[PDB]
């Protein structure tokens, strides 16, 4: 019994944390055989930042201009080169930590753990998902950039994202392993703002689901809803649109509760009519929006 | 910018988990040097110096990944077994066996089987129970923090009470809470809010650019108790307001100041606001977790 927000265990990932400084700029990598992976923006000098030609600043760059730090050693970088927003320097050494891992691009409301890093020194784990407007909602403060985003699946490591900027409203962009940040966002310091955010209705569902499993039932109501009429409601408190996908994936959660997929959707049409009046549900006042469907199964059976 | 819950980096911990199984039950143990520490109930109106006398060192399979390890003695220490083992662990790193008090947080390793599943933040209730997030096979995972490269294991989990929340002893096998080791009918008393907690997260909020809840006024520690009382929140000390004090002197907000938000916060509610993201007051994160995670302090 019991729900919490619960991150993957880092130790796979603080295996592969190192520090990458260029110039005066030091940030994170992510070691992985013998390369060494982080943001491109290392090579900036922050007057670069408003329209730089990174392309222009890389060719300008030789290996020894990269100081890469794994704890108390000192790597030594044999090569270099860009991909899309990431820089990936080759490395003398292959990192004897490297897990069996994945680089994997997710889609908005999939959640990941993120592992927070400041000078190649791990800080904290804590449990992310990304927002439908491509934004994360992290901690992070300066010097965490290079700072990674994953899942483990069995024993392997799903790298899923990598940390370059804050954006004006305290949200968070970065880019997936091979460099393309999620969003329309740019490693440029031009006036850029997060779209509006809306929650993300499948996984507000699978954490009712959730919450049933868990012996609260007082939310659910007599009524069933068509998909069409629940998403013209939850469109007007900015829901995004459930859609037959969602439906069908959370066919194994309305299974196992006998509640189905159509019955949940009435029951959260009500909840964001009435609110919760004085009530919670998992310890929380609000709808929870960052557990999906899989994270609930997994949490509440193995 | 943002303020999440938080874990410790589990590294360290997860090269010490191992599983245990003795007899049907298989739980999980945790090895440290030569010595695999668990909860007694694996040998399971227990008499557990009667049941742990009938066993023999190979009733005990001891699993680290898809290595055996031998067990070459037993001995029990209040509610936990210490089985010895031919092997020392090599990932054993820098660590203390430390007793928490109600209010304080930790990182719980989740684990099944002797392999970690997930890690989460929460805090030792002033009732003594964690709102943990645990299933059957989940025995033996641990609670704990890290202080520079040391890691300092506070819990260990021992069952799950009526209400779904959990109970566990520190790593000497001393309960949390007037807890047993027994199937017996057993419940939490009546929990409390952990005040200087909130308060901690009341300046996260204000370091975060959040102020609504914040006014002119202030308040008595003795009208604030007061106060604490009718809404069953922890009283307030003079220990918690010294503790607070780099917080108070960072956002301008004396720590008097910010207990009378609080007050007005309990008697007149949210109203439709959030803070940090929340419709509830968080009392999770402690002084030290605010600071910690408003400075980017690293392990
Ligand atoms: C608080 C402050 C300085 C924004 O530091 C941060 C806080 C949290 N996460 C990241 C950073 N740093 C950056 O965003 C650096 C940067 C600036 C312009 C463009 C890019 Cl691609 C990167
Ligand atoms: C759901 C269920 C079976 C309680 O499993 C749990 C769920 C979560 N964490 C632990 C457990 N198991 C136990 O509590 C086993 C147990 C039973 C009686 C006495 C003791 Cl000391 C231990
Ligand atoms: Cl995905």
């Amino acid at each position: 019994s019991g729900f919490r927000k619960m991150a993957f265990p880092s130790g796979k990932v603080e295996g592969c944390m190192v520090q990458v400084t260029c110039g005066t700029t030091t940030l994170n990598g992510l070691w992985l055989d013998d390369v060494v992976y982080c943001p491109r923006h290392v090579i900036c000098t922050s007057e670069d930042m408003l329209n730089p030609n990174y392309e222009d600043l890389l060719i300008r760059k030789s290996n020894h201009n990269f100081l890469v730090q794994a704890g108390n050693v000192q790597l030594r970088v044999i090569g270099h080169s860009m991909q899309n927003c990431v820089l990936k320097l080759k490395v003398d050494t292959a990192n004897p930590k490297t897990p069996k891992y994945k680089f994997v691009r997710i889609q908005p409301g999939q959640t990941f753990s993120v592992l927070a890093c400041y000078n190649g020194s791990p800080s904290g784990v804590y449990q992310c998902a990304m927002r439908p407007n491509f934004t994360i909602k992290g901690s992070f403060l300066n010097g965490s950039c290079g700072s990674v985003g994953f899942n483990i699946d069995y024993d392997c490591v799903s790298f899923c994202y990598m940390h370059h900027m804050e954006l004006p409203t305290g949200v968070h962009a970065g880019t997936d392993l091979e460099g393309n940040f999620y969003g329309p966002f740019v490693d440029r310091q031009t006036a850029q703002a997060a779209g509006t955010d809306t929650t993300i209705t499948v996984n507000v569902l699978a954490w009712l689901y959730a919450a049933v499993i868990n012996g609260d039932r007082w939310f659910l109501n007599r009524f069933t809803t068509t998909l069409n009429d629940f998403n013209l409601v939850a469109m007007k408190y900015n829901y995004e649109p459930l859609t037959q996908d969602h439906v069908d994936i959370l066919g194994p959660l309305s299974a196992q509760t006998g509640i189905a997929v159509l019955d949940m959707c009435a029951s959260l049409k009500e909840l964001l009519q009435n609110g919760m009046n004085g009530r919670t549900i998992l310890g929380s006042a609000l709808l929870e929006d960052e557990f999906t469907p899989f994270d609930v199964v997994r949490q509440c059976s193995g």
